[PDB]
């Protein structure tokens, strides 16, 4: 029944709007100027981030991190901070998926590995324009052009980001075809080191065809977006390898220490 | 809500099982018998010592160096590596804990830097017995009397633990019962420099509400186990306060040590 794969996309929906608080729908009228109500703040320059440590920390001293250090430093830390958090919703999403928490325990753990941060780089278009991106929450805002300004190493950071969303929100996806698209991208039955690729595929298949009904009922006049949208993976592998290279490179050129564990073992055999 | 708290103890299981491989059932399988493979290599004296250590020949190198030194130091040497190794374990089950990764980022830093010891000797009674200990994956054991027997310093430090584990034992905890005390542990809001006391308080509460669903689910005749459980941590706080005292005396008495970094970190300005 096309009604089965209506009941797997509402469950999937309901699971990511319980996942993900900052939905793309919330996002956009941020990124626009909807209800006015609370205007983020902005971070367009070093000038305006210092003003601004003390507009999302010294509320109460609970923050990604301390102060002190280069800036593209500190925003480098925040950011490795606010990933371990995007990783732990993923997480829980991912658990939400049918059939996904009856797998080897060992293969939930690598599909997540490896799955991660194409949800990241997916979802954190939701939080892109054109000129920058939703922090804090979508409390506030920090501009492509101060991002792209930042020295040598990380200011290429985020603009290979900026480049993909600009693109992949011209498919002016909903959460609702995000939900399974997501979900799709999880269950990838190709990640290196899965014991049973079979049952994963199995898994897959039914997501691929539930997320290609939603696409033909909740977007009719866009031809073959389904397709289009599966292209864009290929896409988002290149954003990833691309990211880890350059992690590679600052993790071998530069002189700053303490890290957050969490990817840090898991830097062994990734994309 | 009381399937909430139900969700709650099956999630700290599941990430249990993910990040710790000795769990307590397979440990007493093969304290027991029940398992179907091997039996470990008892060490009792200098020769079976001198046996074990060298055993190591269809069992090659492990995640640690050459036993660059002798009998005592040498073991000194191995159980600081495996301490550093469950360290690594208990930082990524507690990123797993909901509401851990959204704190201020220094209070994750001291709750594993308190946490962790109260963790490794709670787990480690998993491993034990009256008789002695499973050490190296549970290919190997080690008497009680072997331990006890070593030199003037080296000479008092696994018996305190020796003794907790058997009373703690007789609690009848199993796995899916530790996965939520160990949490529980983690997220004390009495550690020494905390900044941000209430958010943590406000998941150990939580926490607090699930173990104590689990106990009275999983063990309904044993009278105040939740109590009992609970009482448990004041025994564990004075093994710490014991076994960093013994970290001290072996400074006056012997020659050069050095930690791990990781290690060195966790017991600085540890009471
Ligand atoms: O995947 S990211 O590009 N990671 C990242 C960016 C940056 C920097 C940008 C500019 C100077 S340093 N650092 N990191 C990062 C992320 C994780 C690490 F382990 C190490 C570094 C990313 C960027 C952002 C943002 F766009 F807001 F910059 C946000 C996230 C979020 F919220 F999902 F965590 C992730
Ligand atoms: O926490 S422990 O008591 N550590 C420890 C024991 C011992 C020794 C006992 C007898 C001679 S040396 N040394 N250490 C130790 C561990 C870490 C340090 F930084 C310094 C010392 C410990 C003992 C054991 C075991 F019983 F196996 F000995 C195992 C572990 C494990 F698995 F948690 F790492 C930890």
């Amino acid at each position: 029944e096309s009604a089965d794969l209506r009941a797997l996309a509402k469950h999937l929906y309901d699971s990511y709007i319980k996942s993900f608080p900052l939905t793309k729908a919330k996002a956009r009228a941020i990124l626009t100027g909807k209800t006015t109500d609370k205007s983020p703040f902005v971070i367009y320059d070093m000038n305006s981030l210092m003003m601004g440590e003390d507009k999302i920390k010294f509320k109460h001293i609970t923050p990604l991190q301390e102060q002190s250090k280069e800036v593209a430093i500190r925003i480098f830390q925040g950011c490795q901070f606010r990933s371990v958090e995007a990783v732990q919703e993923i997480t829980e999403y991912a658990k939400s998926i049918p059939g996904f928490v009856n797998l080897d325990l060992n293969d939930q753990v690598t599909l997540l590995k490896y799955g991660v941060h194409e949800i990241i780089y997916t979802m954190l278009a939701s939080l892109m324009n054109k000129d920058g991106v939703l922090i804090s929450e979508g409390q506030g805002f920090m501009t492509r052009e101060f991002l792209k300004s930042l020295r040598k190493p990380f200011g290429d950071f985020m603009e290979p980001k900026f480049e993909f969303a600009v693109k992949f929100n011209a498919l002016e996806l909903d959460d609702s075809d995000l939900a399974i698209f997501i979900a799709v991208i999880i269950l990838s039955g190709d990640r290196p080191g899965l014991l049973n690729v079979k049952p994963i595929e199995d898994i897959q298949d039914n997501l691929l065809q539930a997320l290609e009904l939603q696409l033909k009922l909740n977007h009719p006049e866009s031809s073959q977006l389904f397709a289009k949208l599966l292209q864009k993976m290929t896409d988002l592998r290149q954003i990833v390898t691309e990211h880890v290279q350059l992690l590679q490179v600052i993790k071998k050129t530069e002189t700053d220490m303490s890290l957050h564990p969490l990817l840090q073992e898991i830097y062994k055999d990734l994309y």
